[PDB]
């Protein structure tokens, strides 16, 4: 796409001007989406004038380990796609790794979900297209999919944010903190290990969460649906592994959307749909030919002006 080629080359143009990144070059503007493994700040890169998002991972380790993490992250400089958050750079300074990224003014979809209550079907169609393309980019040029990892902006863009190219980095945060496992596929929880197929599962679950406005397991056996229209993490993960997958309620959502998530959420990974299959699924082909005002919906919902 041409508007997409123009924005990708504008990004790189701006990025070519920045040069090597250093702590003392950054001014704090605010804190964003803080929590998780590290805090995140909106920052100004004073020399260039660029606003950026900076993730800080407090870690105390050997100069070797950190020099390795920094080099493994350089990998992200070649990942240029409209569906992946722009990466400016990564460095270490005074006990903490920094990862600097394009500032997505819409934030992440967990935040948008909190504010909107639930995300409409037609918007989730756009989200689905972006995630599928994003995931198709990562496979064709070589993950953890959940609402907090999908960022959005006022230009209508939807992108994945991920720093798990390193691994060793993840290696060394385990003793410090560990990201939630409540989006992992039953076959990762049973140890079989990743395939792109486990990210389809996660995409499916995230979409149901955003549709209904709540983490969907366990099902809302209640009038909560009627209202709509406790489990410890270990009870939950058994539940994922042993019980049937969640689904959308009926009536409220189109059958095509129901079917799309059902196919992402099939427990057996061999039977669960693949990306080639999702790309041509009817929900997707229909969503692709709707012209949905995502920016307009987004700006209204979170109060961007
Ligand atoms: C993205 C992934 C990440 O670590 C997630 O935990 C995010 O939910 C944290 C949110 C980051 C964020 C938030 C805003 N809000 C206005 C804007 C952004 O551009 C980012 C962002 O780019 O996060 C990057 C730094 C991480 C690595
Ligand atoms: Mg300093």
């Amino acid at each position: 796409d041409e508007q997409q080629r123009k924005r990708l080359e504008a990004f790189l143009t701006q990025k070519q001007k920045v040069g090597e990144l250093k702590d003392d070059d950054f001014e704090k503007i605010s804190e964003l989406g803080a929590g998780n493994g590290g805090v995140v700040f909106k920052v100004s890169h004073k020399p260039s004038g660029l606003v950026m998002a900076r993730k800080l991972i407090h870690l105390e380790i050997k100069p070797a380990i950190r020099n390795q993490i920094i080099r493994e992250l350089q990998v992200l400089h070649e990942c240029n796609s409209p569906y992946i958050v722009g990466f400016y750079g990564a460095f270490y300074s005074d006990g903490e790794i920094s990862i600097c990224m394009e500032h997505m003014d819409g934030g992440s979809l967990d935040q948008v979900l909190k504010k909107a209550g639930r995300i409409p079907e037609q918007i989730l169609g756009k989200v689905s297209i972006a995630v599928i393309k994003g995931l198709t980019y990562l496979r064709e040029k070589h993950r953890d999919v959940k609402p907090s990892n999908i960022l959005v902006n006022s230009r209508g863009e939807i992108k994945l944010c991920d720093f798990g190219v390193s691994g060793q980095l993840i290696d060394s945060m385990a003793n410090s903190f560990v990201g939630t496992r409540s989006y992992m596929s039953p076959e990762r929880l049973q140890g079989t290990h990743y395939s792109v197929q486990s990210d389809i599962w996660s995409m499916g679950l995230s979409l149901v969460e955003m549709a209904v406005g709540r983490y969907p397991i366990p099902p809302p056996d209640a009038k909560e649906l009627e209202l709509m229209f406790p489990m410890a993490i270990f009870e939950l993960l058994d539940y994922i592994v042993n019980e049937p997958p969640p689904k959308l309620p009926s009536g409220v959502f189109s059958l095509e959307f129901q079917d799309f998530v059902n196919k992402c959420l099939i427990k057996n990974p061999a039977e669960r749909a693949d990306l080639k299959q999702l790309m041509v699924h009817a929900f997707i082909k229909r969503s692709d030919a709707e012209e949905v005002d995502f920016a307009g919906w987004l700006c209204s919902t979170i109060g961007l002006n």
